[PDB]
């Protein structure tokens, strides 16, 4: 352990886009709280990214996001700690598993991942790394969205984005193009909710390959296919199949995951 102000930091609990995530005891309010740390030697190496981070999080308070409360960074010391919110139980699920969720389980978690992407997507936040491991599990039983490491914040009514960022087998294969082209942020959030709803009833991503170029080329160029395990319903098939479209223009939006069959029952 070590002592930093009120806070006593414990064992490493996540690692992430950037840094790593403590458990940390804070001594004033006797609770805990999950604490980002961050080198800038080590980030000079791979300053205002991690500040505008610290602003897009500071914008944000919704019940499927994770809360940041406070940031401490002294500019004599190479670590910068930001401090969340605890979320109880964790990352829902690691992928692979061989214990996916149940479809009841898998809707209800999607519910929350559905009103915290609208609310993020409302406040100009894409968060471009959606993925199981990054929605934790409350006390409440409910979902909060975590790391915001490669977030983007855009102007208007939609990002226009031509890097690559994220986990790959979350990419959307409009952003894996060989030359620079341009891509909507909002549906490449649809897409990755696609393959973490895909991983929730399968335990497992639609795209896999060892080989980075290989992984690229199915994400572009081979349709989806279904595992023969689990058995799942028809609409949720649909709904997946809407996600993973591969053409941004016709992928489905949120307004209508909204509303679609699968969602609504
Ligand atoms: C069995 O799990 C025990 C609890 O685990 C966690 C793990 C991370 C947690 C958390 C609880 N409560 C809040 N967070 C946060 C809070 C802020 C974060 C900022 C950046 C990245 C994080 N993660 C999310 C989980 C991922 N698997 C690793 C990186 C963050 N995670």
């Amino acid at each position: 352990s070590m002592q930093l102000n009120q806070y006593t930091l414990k064992d490493e609990i996540g690692k992430g886009s950037y840094g790593v995530v403590k458990l940390a005891y804070n001594e004033n309010d006797n609770t805990y709280y999950a604490m980002k740390v961050l080198s800038k030697k080590k980030l000079i190496r791979q300053i205002e990214q991690v500040y505008q981070e610290i602003a897009i999080l500071k914008k944000l308070d919704h019940p499927n996001v994770v809360k940041l409360v406070e940031v401490l960074d002294d500019p004599n010391e190479d670590h910068l700690y930001m401090v969340f919110e605890l979320v109880n139980q964790g990352p829902v699920m690691e992928v692979p598993t061989l214990k996916p969720l149940s479809e009841d389980q898998a809707r209800f978690y999607f519910q929350d991942l559905i009103k915290g992407i609208e609310y993020l997507h409302y406040q100009k936040i894409i968060h471009r790394d959606i993925k199981p491991s990054n929605l934790l599990v409350g006390e409440d039983g409910h979902i909060k969205i975590a790391d915001f490491g490669v977030s983007n914040e855009f102007k208007g009514s939609d990002a226009l984005l031509s890097n690559t960022v994220g986990t790959p087998a979350f990419m959307a294969p409009e952003s894996l193009s060989e030359t620079r082209k341009i891509f909507s942020g909002k549906a490449l959030d649809v897409w990755a909710m696609g393959v973490t709803l895909y991983c929730f009833v399968f335990g497992q991503c639609p795209f896999m390959d060892e080989r980075i170029m290989c992984l690229h080329s199915k994400i572009k160029s081979q349709a989806l296919e279904f595992p023969d395990q689990p058995d799942i319903a028809e609409d949720l098939k649909d709904l997946i199949t809407r996600m993973l479209d591969k053409n941004p223009e016709s992928r489905i939006v949120v307004p209508e995951i909204k509303l679609h069959p699968w969602v609504t029952r």
